[PDB]
């Protein structure tokens, strides 16, 4: 398709936060006519689904289909909306009452801020008005598979896309062993989902990291290492306390070599090692960058310049109540960007709504949690039966919130880190989510 | 105070001012309001450390009036009250104008509700709003755990009250002692060793640095600055850390880390700036931890309706990074940039500012950009000279050393920011051979 030379509201980006915001534009000014610049190839689309429900689908076609059903039961695609609810790039400038396009395969690589104008991969301008940046970020790799040769790079897995989905469930039916390198949530969804395929074919799920437990990160220690123990259960040899020094290639398996004297031979490396924000148009653009937390600089109202925002993973914003931040969260993409395009069209809205976040670790194990979850904060946890809410603290506040096997109660936890009061007893304020 | 006023300009100082005036410029029916704490009209302060000092009119403390370089004489006031329209009328007089609100506070601010509050309760809506609040000067611990009498024989030289106050001490009493080695420190030794040279008094400097502006100009030029100091009738201490300040048979006493003991009758501190950003609580803004001030990126903006100007506005400079300036003509370039951009603009600071020090007759001095003596710096001189501090390999300030009427030239190649093979052929630019 061909880009418009000319479009009142520019995102740059195809992700969450872009539909999101191209959705908030819509709603508010209904002739609003939206254009999203993709470097993918596919249409907007969650990716929570890439990591969960899609390996636990009982389609068999669901490779193909990329259909789930939810918790509510009812079947959905993982695509934000079907390609009839969008216009083309072409026509978005003459449809009546105008509409969203999404340009595929297109990547934004100049942004003129003095011009409100972008250039494309393929030397195509576009001057706008009112411009959103919302380009996520780039999984990051490990020093030891940058050293390692080409085999071990093109057995090496980044999971973020629908592409690296398919990639890896197709390998999963065809390798005997598949090693996962990360603690974090990521890692450890798919050493379950990848635990639970295994558990019908007979194949081996392994997966290390250097935290004594999964989430050590972000869990107390009790509770990481509780997790670690179900996410063994679920079929995965889970090596805790591994940092890796190399990898190599021995008779035609991966074999890693750990700091300590433990080896792994697999056959295919899955790396979930964290995420980089995609910064690289701050330069042209004459964008400032966060140096403590990266991402584009941008104060509460997610705005960098006068018609210039910045929404989801690549957003370094001020929390009014939590002090400046960058969240990799899902429905942080959809707020954030809903915020950013309430304020490209006149709200001047700072961000209030705490995001929530939820990891589903099989079908016995699930997490919610908002605000400042960090397990170098200090923590209460309250618990009762299997289920528990952890609160974390500082200045004497509650600043964070983990909810395990807690659901349909976010709101109150998102009320108690907006009151800031000081309790005098946190097991009271575990009532609040029925626990006693 | 009118209840709604579609311009609030928080602070009646160099940065307001501007502000107002480039409202006003660019939309010429605009109702501008400024609230000021301080009971004066807008006005400037480089003169209270200069020109007011070097007057010949013994009236000057009354009239405020001085010479310029050019020989016009003027008044620190930036304009005459009749310039002015007073806040009851503001509302209703045709083509607006602009008022000041003197001797009110703003105490609180509601972004949510673009809503002001004063000392006295009353509140303001605006539909624009300028903090331009400026700073308050800093104090020393020893000076802030010594006892009353010392506090009360010491002087924070700000505002026209201080100006008269230390002009009336140094007629009263034999020594004042200014701690504090920067531009305001050493403005004041010469402006008060020259007036002791009439009277026979004495004037002592200390500070920690090897020589005045050791944070500024490099080693050997603030050596050299020292020795002008000293020959303008002033006793400098270089390498004076205050250990403590008490007071001795009615003297003060100062007592210094290396085992030193100065006898003085009035204390000076002139040991920095704290940027007055008490507003930022009640309003949300967020505050910069590196520089200090409220922060704002480029274009000086804050909230979808507030701007930062002056010496209270950390700022993102795209070509040099992150700063807070404390300038005066920066206050008027970032004020002016701050109306245009509350008039729509959307422009960031481009224009870097400059400052000056005038270190008696025949020191003085003109610098922009980045200019502090931990970077890399050459010198070229033949009296005179420049200085290039460098970054990268590039320069990003320059000082100039007796060389008037060029910083449009230092101004150019901070911008174009190219590296050059050789200074030496740049401070030809100067005039330097
Ligand atoms: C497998 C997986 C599972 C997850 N599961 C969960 C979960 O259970 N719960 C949760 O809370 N979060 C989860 N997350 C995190 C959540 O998906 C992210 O926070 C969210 O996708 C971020 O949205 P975004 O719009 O900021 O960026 P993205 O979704 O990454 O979208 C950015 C898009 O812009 C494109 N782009 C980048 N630069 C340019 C450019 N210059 N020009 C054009 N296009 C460009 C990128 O290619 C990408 O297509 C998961 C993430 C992954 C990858
Ligand atoms: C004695 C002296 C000599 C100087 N000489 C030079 C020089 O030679 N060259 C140079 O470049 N610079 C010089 N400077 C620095 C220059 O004067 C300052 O950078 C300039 O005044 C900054 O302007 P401003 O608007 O940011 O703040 P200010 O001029 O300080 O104005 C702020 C005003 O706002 C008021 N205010 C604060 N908070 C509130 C509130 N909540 N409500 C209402 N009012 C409030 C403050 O009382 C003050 O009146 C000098 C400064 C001084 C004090
Ligand atoms: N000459 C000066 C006197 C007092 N304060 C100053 C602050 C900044 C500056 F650049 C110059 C000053
Ligand atoms: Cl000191």
């Amino acid at each position: 398709d061909k880009a418009p030379s000319h479009v009142p509201f520019l995102l740059i980006g195809g992700g969450t936060a872009a539909f999101a915001a191209a959705r908030s534009i819509r709603a508010r000014d209904p002739g609003a006519r939206v254009l999203i610049v993709s470097e993918d190839p596919e249409l907007p689309y969650m990716r929570p689904p890439l990591s969960k429900e899609l390996w636990f689908s009982d389609d068999p076609n669901v490779t193909k289909t990329l259909r789930f059903k939810q918790a509510n039961g009812k079947e959905r695609s993982i695509y934000f909306q079907p390609p009839s609810f969008y216009v083309s790039a072409q026509d978005l400038p003459h449809i009546e009452n105008g509409g969203v396009a999404v340009l595929t395969g297109k990547k934004v690589v100049q942004l003129d801020v003095r011009d409100n104008m972008v250039k494309l991969n393929d030397g195509s301008q576009i001057t706008y008005e009112k411009c959103l940046i919302a380009t996520g970020g780039t999984p990051r790799s490990l020093s030891a598979i940058d050293r390692a040769g080409a085999e071990v790079k093109s057995r090496t897995t980044l999971f973020r896309k629908i592409g690296d989905f398919r990639s890896l469930e197709k390998i999963s039916r065809e390798v005997k062993s598949i090693t996962i390198i990360g603690g974090g949530f990521l890692g450890s969804e798919l050493a379950c989902a990848l635990g639970r395929k295994a558990r019908a074919l007979g194949t081996e799920v392994i997966q290390l990291f250097p935290e004594k437990g999964n989430m050590g990160k972000i869990l107390p220690e009790y509770l990481s290492n509780w997790t670690m123990e179900k996410v063994r259960r679920e079929g995965v040899k889970v090596m805790p306390n591994a940092i890796v020094q190399s990898v190599g290639v021995s008779s035609g398996k991966l074999l890693i070599k750990l700091k300590d004297g433990r080896k792994v031979e697999t056959d295919h490396i899955v790396a979930a090692v964290g995420l980089e924000p995609n910064v690289e148009l701050a330069k042209t653009g004459g964008l400032e960058i966060d140096s403590d937390f990266g991402g584009f600089r941008v104060n509460a109202e997610l705005q960098a310049r006068s018609n210039i925002w910045v929404a989801g993973d690549a957003a370094c914003f001020y929390d009014i109540k939590l002090g400046r931040r960058r969240v990799e969260h899902h429905d942080h993409a959809v707020v954030s960007g809903r915020l950013a395009g309430e304020n490209m069209t006149g709200a001047a809205k700072p961000y209030w709504h705490q995001s929530m976040f939820w990891s589903d670790l099989g079908p016995d194990v699930g997490y919610e949690a908002i605000g400042l979850v960090d397990s170098s904060l200090p923590t209460v946890g309250v618990f009762a039966k299997g289920k528990g809410v952890i609160f974390y603290l500082r200045d004497k506040v509650v600043v964070g919130i983990v909810l395990w096997n807690i659901f349909n109660r976010m709101p109150i936890a998102r009320k108690i880190i907006k009151d800031g009061e000081q309790h005098e007893d946190l097991n009271e304020v575990a009532k609040l989510f029925n626990i006693h």
